[PDB]
């Protein structure tokens, strides 16, 4: 007559016991299968803890165990669901119930506050998984409401214990009520500035702008989307935020009060870094040794020194950076590997307008290039002609940039020539500058070309230090912080908002969005704010986030795809013939062999799971929560693209298949590639730098001189200033890092996410997959033919898209989602 359970929970100290008993929290089984008067399950008697279960050593993670029974007889049929009051002051972690002898498992993993804070009353399902078609009648009702709850009704201020997913613009990055030079233009909801949507926070107008956001001291984020963690070294998240509000200032101070020279004055400056280390004044290493995560990001004396860890990139030689050979290699197997493309006709072609920018022309002129005895229409044919074409994207912001103090670009385009040995050579660099009548700057466009002595071999040094700052721009702006970031939220607020926690589509996709809408509140404030990290670190200051809005502009949701984006980058031809349907024109592409294997092994994945809950085509038309969601995605969540043709319709089989798949690619391996090489190749500032500050010198300028004599001096006073760069250095270095609460591709947090064990099997052959994709790269790294594009002269075994990695900065390792 009595249902034995097991209530496992965490207090919230831990991301006594005994508190927990008596009438402090009560749980309410509900029938799936027995319905009142009006069809909805029938609700037991608040049942409260009973006593604190120590049985089970299978029970880790400052975790509890409650016993409870429950007044159940089989008249009121199966449970399948449960409600759950908290009465106590503080909130707990509820990890989940166990109903025996009935086993019936619950995986709840949420925060519940005290029950006078909720308007309706927790509600948690059983792991059983179904479609809206398939959802027991009696839970029908508590399905659709859980999810009305979900959705809020788009006002208010979100408070920490809310759960309300909702969308909203980035429009509020600017702080105009601290100061004018704080505003910054509303991304999203207009055609000038389109923008994939956000977390909605509501906090509320500024004082002088109706249309930002005010500030806040919390960014909300739905409850449990706010990730605790076990240990504190494992918040990583919150490191940008004492970043930038507490250690950046202590490091101003320090070039404030001159305590450090403000400049590196040669390339040993920068090793220094992470060799003795930097000494900084006391009360600086005093400000930053207590601050969690911050502490870990260097070595200390405790007194004066902070000493930042080696760098993947100079682990072997701290000079191979500066080789053509490995400038072209990271860009098919660097921290920024998709975004050289295919060079089929020559001269390269600009589609700007002449009438703005002057004569778009290239002026690389062809008989000028270095291809290894290949004629240019050689070259062409036998498809060996590649770029790195920051042209078109950078043109039209030069003239902004370039006017800030401090900060001058150019808009570069590399030519590659893929040699007969497979390795990527850099033959020329055009440094673009737009020209218009009444300029009053006299600088010029110019070509530069590969050179090893003189004069040249810095001029040439430099041309790549701009084209590596487009890159690192680019980089941190587009292919990270936008096409994974910020392109992936909208899909989250979707799902959470349309799918309930039973739909088979939420189970499959949810673990892809760990910690997401956490790490970009998080950004929102501090990284991508006016003044934040990034503006303050990168080039384009002021302007960066616009400019990826910009670029958002063409942001297509299909091209996402990895073979799609092979094809359209002119990288790799569609080639039904092959394993993988496409044949790659470079054919040791770290990124996009190793890519293709875990592209492979997630669309196996998904077409395995999809049949499980859809038997044809119809089947996913009628999904009613289904068809919800990808609607509110489309229209909402990435609305100002709703209008595109691209967008799949989601009314077969195929189609689900494919929209899932791309999602979790983006989470998974294409962040994971784009993320964690940051500090691994860019803790060398020299090798990723993130700004220039002025263009090349004219000759017969002391400025031209400094670069015959002096040509690391000249080097680092055209790239990012030693201040920001400590900055800079220390976001990387967390960004780079996996926390050791960290879920990888082919794991989940819980082995019971779904009773289905068809389900579960699919996932285990998934997870045995991507073990034995491990054991074929690492093949694929000891291979001696292979060495020049996957170890390169700075040595460095491409591991980036390894699935698995202990915690650190490991430099592989593929996450499921956008974690940090
Ligand atoms: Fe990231």
């Amino acid at each position: 007559h009595k249902i034995k359970g097991t209530v496992v929970l965490m207090p919230k100290n831990e991301l006594n016991l005994n508190a927990f008993l008596g009438r402090s929290v009560s749980l309410q089984l509900i029938s799936a299968t027995k319905a009142d008067a009006h069809g909805k399950g029938k609700v037991g008697k608040d049942t409260f803890l009973e006593g604190i279960n120590t049985s089970l050593p299978t029970l880790g993670a400052g975790e509890s165990a409650f016993n409870i029974h429950f007044e159940w007889d089989g008249s009121m049929g199966i449970p399948g669901a449960f409600y759950i009051k908290n009465y106590m002051q503080v909130e707990f972690f509820l990890k989940s119930l166990t109903l025996e002898a009935i086993t019936i498992r619950f995986v709840c993993n949420s925060w519940v506050y005290n029950t006078k804070l909720y308007k309706s009353v927790r509600i948690f399902f059983a792991n059983h998984t179904y479609v809206p078609s398939e959802t027991p009648a009696p839970l029908v009702s508590y399905r659709e409401e859980e999810l009305k709850s979900l959705r809020g009704n788009g006002t208010g201020e979100r408070k920490e214990y809310d759960r309300i997913y909702d969308y909203d613009v980035y429009n509020d990055l600017g702080n105009p009520d601290k100061s004018e030079k704080l505003a910054r233009p509303v991304l999203g909801g207009s055609s000038t500035f389109p923008y994939p949507r956000r977390g909605r926070t509501g906090r509320g107008p500024t004082v002088t702008d109706p249309n930002t956001e005010k500030q806040g001291e919390v960014f909300y984020v739905p409850r449990d989307e706010n990730l605790g963690h076990l240990k504190s070294k494992d918040a990583l998240e919150i490191g940008t935020k004492s970043l930038s509000q507490i250690v950046q200032p202590a490091f101003e101070s320090a070039f404030d009060l001159k305590s450090t020279p403000i400049e590196f004055h040669s390339f040993q400056d920068v090793h220094d870094l992470y060799e003795g280390g930097i000494k900084l004044p006391r009360d600086v290493i005093s400000t930053i040794i207590p601050l969690p995560v911050i502490k870990e990001l260097y070595r200390t004396d405790g007194q004066h020194i902070l000493k930042f860890p080696q760098p993947h990139v100079v682990q072997v030689s701290q000079s191979a950076w500066m080789t053509d050979e490995e400038f072209a290699r990271e860009m098919i197997a660097g921290v920024n590997p998709c975004v050289i493309r295919g060079l089929e006709e020559f001269p390269p072609k600009s589609n700007l307008d002449p009438a703005i920018y002057g004569d778009q022309s290239s002026k690389i002129t062809a008989d000028s290039l270095d291809l290894d005895g290949y004629t240019m229409d050689e070259a062409l044919g036998s498809r060996r002609l590649f770029m790195l074409d920051y042209h078109d994207i950078f043109m039209p912001y030069v003239r902004q940039i370039n006017q800030l103090n401090s900060a001058k670009t150019y808009a570069t385009r590399t030519i590659l020539f893929l040699r007969e040995d497979g390795t990527l050579k850099p033959v020329a660099i055009e440094l673009s500058l737009p020209h218009s009548a009444g300029d009053l700057s006299a600088a010029v466009s110019q070509v530069v070309l590969p050179a090893k002595e003189g004069v040249e071999s810095t001029i040439w040094l430099l041309a790549k230090a701009y084209v590596i700052v487009n890159d690192s721009c680019y980089h941190e702006l587009m292919s990270h912080w936008l096409n994974t970031h910020a392109a992936m939220e909208p899909f989250v607020i979707a799902t959470h908002r349309h799918l309930s926690v039973l739909h088979p589509i939420y189970k499959l996709l949810t673990p892809h969005y760990r910690n997401n809408m956490n790490i970009n509140a998080l950004a929102r404030q501090s990284l991508i704010n006016a003044n934040g990290i990034i503006e303050t670190t990168f080039l384009p200051s002021k302007y960066s986030v616009e400019m990826s809005s910009a670029v958002y502009k063409n942001w297509v949701f299909t091209d996402q795809a990895l073979p799609a984006d092979l094809i359209k980058r002119g990288v790799a031809i569609k080639d039904p013939s092959t394993p993988h349907g496409v044949r790659l024109l470079i054919e040791d592409y770290p990124y996009a062999a190793d890519g293709l294997e875990i592209w492979a092994a997630i669309k196996t994945w998904v077409q395995e799971y999809v049949p499980l809950y859809y038997a044809r085509d119809d089947d996913v038309k009628n999904d009613s929560e289904l068809q919800h969601w990808w609607k509110e995605a489309v229209e909402k969540g990435h609305g100002d693209l709703k209008d595109k043709p691209w967008w799949p319709k989601l009314q077969t089989l195929e189609d689900l298949v494919e929209v899932c798949l791309i999602i979790i690619w983006i989470a998974s391996a294409l962040h994971a590639a784009v993320n964690f090489g940051q500090y691994p190749y860019g803790g060398l500032i020299m090798n990723r730098p993130t700004a220039s500050r002025r263009l090349l010198p004219e000759k017969g300028t002391p400025e031209y001189e400094e670069m015959i004599n002096n040509h690391e001096k000249a080097y680092l006073r055209t790239i990012t200033s030693k201040l920001p760069t400590l900055i800079s250095l220390s976001v990387i270095e967390i960004l780079s890092t996996h926390a050791s609460d960290e879920v990888y591709l082919g794991q989940r947090d819980n082995p019971h996410w779904t009773s289905d064990s068809k389900a579960l099997q699919a996932f285990q052959k998934f997870g045995n997959k991507l073990k034995e994709i491990e054991e074929k790269l690492v093949r694929r790294n000891n291979d001696p033919s292979l060495q020049g594009n996957r170890l390169g002269p700075v040595q460095l075994p491409y591991t980036l898209l390894y699935p698995s990695s202990e915690e650190g900065l490991t430099f592989r390792g593929i996450p499921n989602s956008i974690s940090i």
